RNA sequence: UUCAAGGGCGGGGAGCCAUGUGGACACGACCCGAAUCCGGACGAUCUACGCAUGGACAAGAUGAAGCGUGCCGAAAGGCACGUGGAAGUCUGUUAGAGUUGGUGUCCUACAAUACCCUCUCGUGAUCUAUGUGUAGGGGUGAAAGGCCCAUCGAGUCCGGCA
RNA sequence: UGAGGCGCCCAAAAUGAUCGGGACUCAAAUCCACCACCGAGACCUGUCCGUACCACUCAUACUGGUAAUCGAGUAGAUUGGCGCUCUAAUUGGAUGGAAGUAGGGGUGAAAACUCCUAUGGACCGAUUAGUGACGAAAAUCCUGGCCAUAGUAGCAGCGAUAGUCGGGUGAGAACCCCGACGGCCUAAUGGAUAAGGGUUCCUCAGCACUGCUGAUCAGCUGAGGGUUAGCCGGUCCUAAGUCAUACCGCAACUCGACUAUGACGAAAUGGGAAACGGGUUAAUAUUCCCGUGCCACUAUGCAGUGAAAGUUGACGCCCUGGGGUCGAUCACGCUGGGCAUCGCCCAGUCGAACCGUCCAACUCCGUGGAAGCCGUAAUGGCAGGAAGCGGACGAACGGCGGCAUAGGGAAACGUGAUUCAACCUGGGGCCCAUGAAAAGACGAGCAUAGUGUCCGUACCGAGAACCGACACAGGUGUCCAUGGCGGCGAAAGCCAAGGCCUGUCGGGAGCAACCAACGUUAGGGAAUUCGGCAAGUUAGUCCCGUACCUUCGGAAGAAGGGAUGCCUGCUCCGGAACGGAGCAGGUCGCAGUGACUCGGAAGCUCGGACUGUCUAGUAACAACAUAGGUGACCGCAAAUCCGCAAGGACUCGUACGGUCACUGAAUCCUGCCCAGUGCAGGUAUCUGAACACCUCGUACAAGAGGACGAAGGACCUGUCAACGGCGGGGGUCUUAAGGUAGCGUAGUACCUUGCCGCAUCAGUAGCGGCUUGCAUGAAUGGAUUAACCAGAGCUUCACUGUCCCAACGUUGGGCCCGGUGAACUGUACAUUCCAGUGCGGAGUCUGGAGACACCCAGGGGGAAGCGAAGACCCUAUGGAGCUUUACUGCAGGCUGUCGCUGAGGACUCUCACUCCGGGAGGAGGACACCGAUAGCCGGGCAGUUUGACUGGGGCGGUACGCGCUCGAAAAGAUAUCGAGCGCGCCCUAUGGCUAUCUCAGCCGGGGACCCGGCGAAGAGUGCAAGAGCAAAAGAUAGCUUGACAGUGUUCUUCCCAACGAGGAACGCUGACGCGAAAGCGUGGUCUAGCGAACCAAUUAGCCUGCUUGAUGCGGGCAAUUGAUGACAGAAAAGCUACCCUAGGGAUAACAGAGUCGUCACUCGCAAGAGCACAUAUCGACCGAGUGGCUUGCUACCUCGAUGUCGGUUCCCUCCAUCCUGCCCGUGCAGAAGCGGGCAAGGGUGAGGUUGUUCGCCUAUUAAAGGAGGUCGUGAGCUGGGUUUAGACCGUCGUGAGACAGGUCGGCUGCUAUCUACUGGGUGUGUAGGUGUCUGACAAGAACGACCGUAUAGUACGAGAGGAACUACGGUUGGUGGCCACUGGUGUACCGGUUGUUCGAGAGAGCACGUGCCGGGUAGCCA
RNA sequence: ACGCGGUCGAUAGACUCGGGGUGUGCGCGUCGAGGUAACGAGACGUUAAGCCCACGAGCACUAACAGACCAA
């Protein structure tokens, strides 16, 4: 047959690419020689086309002007600080070690200095639970308990824009406009509505999948469709 | 070969070469005849989808939130009138897009998809120009096996190839 | 009373009867005899030829002879010869005329040779030996040429119907030019342009080409000429993105991703330093000229030290205020024009860039001091300081002044106003959407001077300059959206400016038939049809009023009712409008949204929630999408995906993420099942590869085995919003469960038109209820649902030419004429018709009939008409796309091992290596990555296979290898999906031999046993069937292993007649068994019980392996065992409705043909009943037939195609008669019937469900008969069904996909050559004329039928009831004609009136070929 | 193709009658709700008016002229 849609994706053609050229900034923690002295002033609050969430423009003492992954509650004028000795208030960034356990955090680094990887979407947050001289245990929004180097920097507070998911799109048109701001092919045609040549679920006098939908982890691309390595399906039990 | 016996093959000198010709086998193999398969190339001037930069949508209808005033109320708020002007909202041959019926006209056509009447959409998932990207078991596809220059259940060109 | 001969009855078929025809009757029939004739290529006979043979001969050269016993022939074998090219030898011809060609003479059986005449004007042969791109009627053959077609189709159809009269030029004028008159185009048919074209632009000269006719014209032909820029574009900048170099990959590159650098990337339409006005040319123009202005750079000079921070460039969608120019309009004045019953109507009234100046809005400052005020269209503002007041900053393509005793105008060369595009400047709202960048400019003065190069510039920009082969009705972007009336309007209609008469052939006929578009049709009003398809109705605006249902939004313009003009005078809102809303009075018409513009309405049911998407070119839908619901994977060095690699998408992203799937808004819900399959987790034990390790083996090695054991599997568990499942039986079984809520004859229900009800005269429809559901059912989602819909079905009102039933009219064709001028098609012949025959579907054969030739128009019956090597079906050891637990492999994922790889069955470390960090350093770490390999998964991908037979193929079956009886025709051989039935073993004895013996069955004496008798064979002999066997081939007993090794002969397998394995018969050699011995034993009494090569294992001996010896391990001679049952041996599944090719009528579907079991009808016999009575009537059994309508069979005809069902329309026919006429019987009183006979003249109708044929149903009726014509009729129509591609449901399948199951949607080509007929002409024949006739023959249905009255309340009859002959009146159907009457038309005509234009008036044009409305003559019509 | 007439003529046209179709012309006069006036839809009269006719009659005014040909 023909390569299935999931395979066209990888080639990275226009249709599957994100409108990068239309994006604003790659949100990452600033680099500080040391000392922490680094502080700056919120100059404005903008909309981030890549995350459908607000972002804060900040002017730093040493002249640097960069957009920042804004937590909820940051306003123009506020003074943010980044470093080991940063005060402990929302919007400030400092290593997990210097952060008091029990405090909600966002934009957490996977490894010290990577600029933040975890908890960055609308209204989410990580939860610093345990400290140590060797391991900082954080609970990520997925519920998992992650062990991190206490040297990993983070931002205090939860990400701005919480509750975005609460309102339904209501109409195809709204999805449309959102989708146009992401690296995604939309709308979605069901495999079972295709021809046998286009998808392992395609074909038939009526619409139904050919075999069972749970596919092995070892299935090859072109065949790995449906419920991938499902440990279970349905809702019962 | 065989204890033995019995069988198999061969044996009392005709071949070799040349020329014509009959026939066999491989090769295009008397000649034409078809749907393939494979290789390397050429195409997104059509069209599909995405991107960049521009452009387009008479007029009318309905009257969401919000806000105002007045009345009622302890309050909560409620009621009336106005204001406001929302909507993949309505009417609409505005422009523009689409293509339901007539199974009309045409059917050596005006035309290798046309004409007329009728009909759908017409502020949006809208229409459109130009630029630009994706290439052949690959694209592209709101999925019809649709579309990729009158060519698609695997484009076109030449070659493999007689 | 028996028999015979001939005939008669029995006896019905579709265009015109038949014996070939005529026709025949003491025969021209039939039978018995007879006589004479005709009649083949046979037979006889003369001559000749060929072939074979004989004699003679070198000869196959002659000559002679023989053939009663020689003379046909497709495929094929054999043999002699003719012609062509060029070579060679030998030898000839030709300018006193070669070859070739045309016509003609002679020879040869013939291929072919030769001559003569003419033409031609330079080459040409013969013999012999060679040579070969050597011979054509054919291939839907190739190329070229040519005829018919035919002076035919087209040059008409499009909402753009366009011309006419004069004149000019010219050889020539319908279409070239001038004038007038008349028209066409208004977002275009006007003006400016992008792309694209490329000289098409202008001038002159032309007409051979092109131009749908002509041409003096031209986008044509030829020759000249034409495009002028500091301030318009390009150029410069950067966008999506592209390239180049470097780096790295790759076997390699012209290949490839990333990262650097550089460059490229916008001419209408991104950003951007600067130009305006006038004039000028045949053709350019913000470019030239005149005038005026401006920008940038540089130089000089004065000023200035400022100078880079900032601003700008620079930005989305929706609503809106303010400023404001042009335009348009209004008022008044001036200038010019038009009109002439008034006094109106039209045009103009001008004047730039630029320089200077003014400034609303926004923002801000001071003052002020609001506790309720300020303000808006709206939101809003304020003690954090409202209003007011004063001030800073600050806009237009705008005002104002200059520019300008510039320019322009014949002149005047105005002033105000409203509404205000452009342009300027604000306020508000929206986002799960956030709406470029860079160059540049500003910031940052002024004088003077110099410089400002390079490229583009013509023209078209489209119903003739672009793309579409064309001067193509198609396609093709931007700006002018402000010209007038109109009105909501960028709408219609009408009209300016501007353009055009080139959507480029004309002339003629009241102009017929027929066709395209269209108008109007009385009465009826969907009766039409699959269906209201098509058409029609309704319509604008205001007032009143508005149901069920509902997601409260909607439904809704529901429905329904009323109003609507003009004129006079007014009121209200507002600053006002040349804006809007009303009032009073007057008044005209059939009609006041008067044209135009402009909804028909209501209800029930099905589907999908909605807007949206789709099969460019037969499917717009219920299909796709969607929000919403749900499950799955993943913590980012991720999940998923692309790449060979280097690398990459997702990702400027981070679980409120994004990937992979299912369902498909809302509402109420979503039961049971984990056995199979899938996925996932676990796992004592079992299984599980390679490396390393251990054992054996080998001086090593191959090799065999062990130990250990990863993923995986077994096993266990979880999981169904995972594939999917939810039955039979009883008051459990398969296989886990055993169908819950709902829904239900469904778009799912076979039976089926289910039953009941609604509705209708009548309802296979529709809706409601019931419902056992062939075969409903829960995210394979169930139910239900407001709103929405070019989605499917149904009902009502309204409407109407859909119909009854057609008519008249309008326009363009058609017809005739001038000009232009194709194509399809053509084996030949052809004036046919009826029958027959023939490969069974004939213009051509056979017999008859008819037929004088040619031509014009027509509608298409036939040429199984033209078009297309059938797309259905089968066949081919064809193709492709698709599927899967088909075969075989290949990617990819998981896992063990080795290398990178290091230190001290679990562990630490650091140094490689990887990742994070700018670095320091941090994390990880001998793992991971990468290279190599092993095991598991692995339709993600590739190549293939998936057999044959067959009353087509499939399904079923195996007649696919074997044995027997019969078929099989008394030798042998012999077919079918022929009839009966068997074999794929079993046996150590059930083999072999010898001895002894005789069996079944019956009888008699003491079903065991014993005795006697009869007893040729019926017993027994392993197993089919047939055969054999009695001192045995059987039984009993004993002994034995011949069921032995080796090797043959022969038969069979395979008749004849080649072919292997296998089998058998009969020998020999050797060794044995038993017997006294002869002898028997080559397995079972005979015919079934079987298997190649390659490879392996096995048996005994021997041969052999590369210079040589030893060892190991190989190679071989002979043979046994292991299987190919498709059995003379491949290793092997399906779908295609997306399909494709080669073919086949070798083979199916419709139709034809044959048959006639079936079907229809009849006859013979007549049991029987019919109160008695076979035969008034009904009529079994059985028997004999006829038809060719049904159904089946067959496979003859057609697969280089004979278009399907039904319907429709139009024609002919049959009779087995439904009605009508004439009759017979009756269980015939009458009336009404029942049955039968003759009879085909005429009639046999309208409707409701259904695509139906058929059939059911209703009301009428004299009756509402059946059948044939290719199941008549698609070069006639329709297209509802069947039967393509889309989609759904149920069932089946793992799946692709399947299902005379259902369902929605789904195309109808062609110009008539011949023939046929309907009508019209021209000629010839009879043989100059006028007029009038005749009548061989031909056609008719020209008439069919019914009702009523008198007869008559009569005959008959108890009565009830109730005729007839005859005479009358009328109706219906059909037929022919006609228009006084009624009616239709009547784009003749006359009137009314709306909009607009001509100034009003008068009088007119347009509004589609009448604007609309009202009336309507003639004619034509019903 | 057919039929009729052709000056010894009524065949076609013009004109005038007759017979028909519409429905009362232009202009002028009077009235007219009103309005200072300007103006004024419309009513009545003149007016069975005006306009029109594919038919008939009268009527030689116009045109059926001129003339060609075939023919035993
Ligand atoms: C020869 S072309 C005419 S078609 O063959 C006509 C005939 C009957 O007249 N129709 C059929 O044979 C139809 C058969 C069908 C079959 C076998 N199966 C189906 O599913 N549908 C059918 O129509
Ligand atoms: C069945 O009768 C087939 C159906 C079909 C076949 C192919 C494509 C679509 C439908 N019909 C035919 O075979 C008709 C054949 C016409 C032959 C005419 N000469
Ligand atoms: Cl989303
Ligand atoms: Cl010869
Ligand atoms: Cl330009
Ligand atoms: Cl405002
Ligand atoms: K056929
Ligand atoms: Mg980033
Ligand atoms: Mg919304
Ligand atoms: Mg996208
Ligand atoms: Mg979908
Ligand atoms: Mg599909
Ligand atoms: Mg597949
Ligand atoms: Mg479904
Ligand atoms: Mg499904
Ligand atoms: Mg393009
Ligand atoms: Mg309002
Ligand atoms: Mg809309
Ligand atoms: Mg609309
Ligand atoms: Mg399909
Ligand atoms: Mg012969
Ligand atoms: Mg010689
Ligand atoms: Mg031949
Ligand atoms: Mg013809
Ligand atoms: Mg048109
Ligand atoms: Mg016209
Ligand atoms: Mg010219
Ligand atoms: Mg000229
Ligand atoms: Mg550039
Ligand atoms: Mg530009
Ligand atoms: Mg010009
Ligand atoms: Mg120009
Ligand atoms: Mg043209
Ligand atoms: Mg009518
Ligand atoms: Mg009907
Ligand atoms: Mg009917
Ligand atoms: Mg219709
Ligand atoms: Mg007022
Ligand atoms: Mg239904
Ligand atoms: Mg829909
Ligand atoms: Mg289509
Ligand atoms: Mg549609
Ligand atoms: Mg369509
Ligand atoms: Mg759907
Ligand atoms: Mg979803
Ligand atoms: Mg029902
Ligand atoms: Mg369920
Ligand atoms: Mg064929
Ligand atoms: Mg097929
Ligand atoms: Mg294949
Ligand atoms: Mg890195
Ligand atoms: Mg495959
Ligand atoms: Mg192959
Ligand atoms: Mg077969
Ligand atoms: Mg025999
Ligand atoms: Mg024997
Ligand atoms: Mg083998
Ligand atoms: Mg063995
Ligand atoms: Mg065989
Ligand atoms: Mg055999
Ligand atoms: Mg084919
Ligand atoms: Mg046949
Ligand atoms: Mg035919
Ligand atoms: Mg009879
Ligand atoms: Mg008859
Ligand atoms: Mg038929
Ligand atoms: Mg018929
Ligand atoms: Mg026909
Ligand atoms: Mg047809
Ligand atoms: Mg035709
Ligand atoms: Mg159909
Ligand atoms: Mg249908
Ligand atoms: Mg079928
Ligand atoms: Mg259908
Ligand atoms: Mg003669
Ligand atoms: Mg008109
Ligand atoms: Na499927
Ligand atoms: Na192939
Ligand atoms: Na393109
Ligand atoms: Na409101
Ligand atoms: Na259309
Ligand atoms: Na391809
Ligand atoms: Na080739
Ligand atoms: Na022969
Ligand atoms: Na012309
Ligand atoms: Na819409
Ligand atoms: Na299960
Ligand atoms: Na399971
Ligand atoms: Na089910
Ligand atoms: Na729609
Ligand atoms: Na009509
Ligand atoms: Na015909
Ligand atoms: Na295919
Ligand atoms: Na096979
Ligand atoms: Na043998
Ligand atoms: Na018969
Ligand atoms: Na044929
Ligand atoms: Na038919
Ligand atoms: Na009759
Ligand atoms: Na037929
Ligand atoms: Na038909
Ligand atoms: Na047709």
């Amino acid at each position: 047959g023909r390569r299935i849609q999931g395979q066209r994706r990888g080639r990275g053609t226009s249709t599957f690419r994100a409108p990068s050229h239309r994006y604003k900034a790659d949100l990452e923690h600033r680099k500080v020689e040391d000392g922490d002295v680094i502080a700056g002033t919120v100059v404005d609050i903008e909309h981030d086309p890549a995350r459908s969430a607000p972002v804060a423009a900040v002017e730093f003492e040493d002249g640097d002007r960069r957009l920042i992954l804004a937590p909820e509650g940051v306003g123009v004028g506020d003074e943010l600080q980044v470093g080991v000795d940063a005060e402990i208030a929302p919007g400030n960034t400092l290593p997990l070690a210097e952060i008091p356990e029990g405090v909600p955090v966002c934009n957490v680094e996977s490894s010290p200095g990577d600029g933040g990887k975890f908890a960055r979407a609308s209204g989410v947050n990580a939860q610093l639970l345990t400290h140590d001289r060797n391991v900082a245990v954080v609970k990520l929004p997925s519920g998992e308990m992650k062990r991190l180097d206490p040297q990993c920097r983070a931002t205090i507070g939860v990400v701005g824009g919480g509750g975005r998911t609460d309102k339904p799109f209501v109409k195809a048109g709204n999805k449309h406009h959102k989708m146009k701001a992401r690296g995604t092919k939309w709308p979605n045609v069901r495999g079972v509505a295709m021809n046998a040549v286009d998808h392992p679920f395609g074909g038939g006098g009526r619409q139904h999948p050919g075999k069972p939908k749970s596919i092995s982890r070892n299935a090859p691309p072109g065949r790995k469709v449906g419920d991938i390595a499902s440990k279970r399906t349905g809702r019962g039990g």
